[PDB]
């Protein structure tokens, strides 16, 4: 909504190469073993906590900064990389905020955030990424239109 | 097949009533336009799962207890020669209050999955009002969105 698209600012929490699990691979579509990258991110409207960000790169992409991901945004990130969006397959959900995460986002022990699970894919059928995020809902909600 | 587990629904509440400034503006009628409030469980097999909430506005507001038995809201319009042309979906997440924990099994103050619904026919004429809220370990909204 209009606030949280205001003035929009990242903290990086996490910016972690590692080895992907045959789960993460899987996902990917990659090998086991293979060097993808872990990012969390903390996102902010202002001094406002909006959302807190997760997501794992394949290979093609594990080469992104920490720096890129404080200045802009993951897809300016991917779009230098010469990435085009084809679909993005999301499920929302919701449940309680768990460990730190209403301390990050200001909100209650045990208040409620929505969730987003995000494959998104190439125009040949490869996963460009994969996000994990939960927003507070006060600050965030989405939106759709289906025409029949 | 034999996992699967089947809907089911019954009626909490069935009443007419002075449609409020925002539910007339929301239908495209005049303020105390007289308007069905709808509210029922919906559970998947033995657990419940949602309280759905919808406002029918005058031209529907005879959809009866008998025809919520035999099927749900929309096979009722059908009856009706209305069809979904339009349905604009606000997704967010609340805290579960009053008898919202009863109803549902689950924890007062417990997280909600909540959609807000404006549905309309092909000439733009808002056919259904919806308010629902779900147990999220329960139902999640899955979107697919194609870029051209």
């Amino acid at each position: 909504l209009k606030n949280a698209n205001l003035d929009p600012k990242t903290r990086v929490l996490e910016h972690r190469l590692l080895a992907a699990s045959s789960a993460i691979a899987e996902k990917l579509g990659v090998s086991a073993g293979d060097e993808v990258l872990l990012i969390r991110r903390l996102r902010s409207t202002g001094d406002i906590p909006v959302a807190i960000l997760e997501n794992y790169l394949p290979p093609a992409f594990n080469d992104v900064s920490l720096d890129e991901l404080e200045k802009g945004g993951l897809y300016d990130a991917l779009r230098s990389r010469g990435v085009v969006l084809k679909i993005a397959n999301q499920k929302i959900g919701a449940r309680r905020a768990v460990g730190e995460e209403s301390t990050l986002l200001d909100i209650e022990d045990g208040g409620p955030l929505l969730t987003v699970e995000r494959v998104a894919l190439d125009n040949s059928g490869q996963v460009i990424e994969l996000g994990s995020h939960c927003y507070r809902p006060d600050m965030y909600n989405f939106e759709t239109t289906l025409v029949a």
